[PDB]
């Protein structure tokens, strides 16, 4: 049974390419049972992403309160599904960015559990 917490750390962080939302996609299970239209990868520190849970409060996109930005920028990698991309076969464009974070924590302890957007 996966945590929320580790759902959140196998979908969204990648501390270690035109190559890499194809691969890490579906390495990370996110072509699995259909192509998941949009992914975002984190490329900081677990402890990093972690700290968001107590950085700058803002609203989720789903109107409730209990997500967080990063005040510093971080680097992170966008995966979009191309037009072409035709299941089992996802096809993805990958794109490098710095921006901040913004994930909604819960639990105790409190930590990121789902990756509301980047700005």
């Amino acid at each position: 049974k996966e945590t929320a917490a580790a759902k959140f750390e196998r979908q969204h962080m990648d501390s270690s390419s035109s190559n890499y939302c194809n691969q890490m996609m579906k390495s990370r299970n996110l072509t699995k049972d259909r192509c998941k239209p949009v992914n975002t990868f984190v490329h900081e520190s677990l402890a990093d992403v972690q700290a968001v849970c107590s950085q700058k409060n803002v609203a989720c996109k789903n109107g409730q309160t209990n997500c967080y930005q990063s005040y510093s920028t971080m680097s992170i990698t966008d995966c979009r599904e191309t037009g072409s991309s035709k299941y089992p076969n996802c096809a993805y464009k990958t794109t490098q960015a710095n921006k901040h974070i913004i994930v909604a924590c819960e639990g105790n302890p409190y930590v990121p559990v789902h990756f509301d957007a980047s700005v």
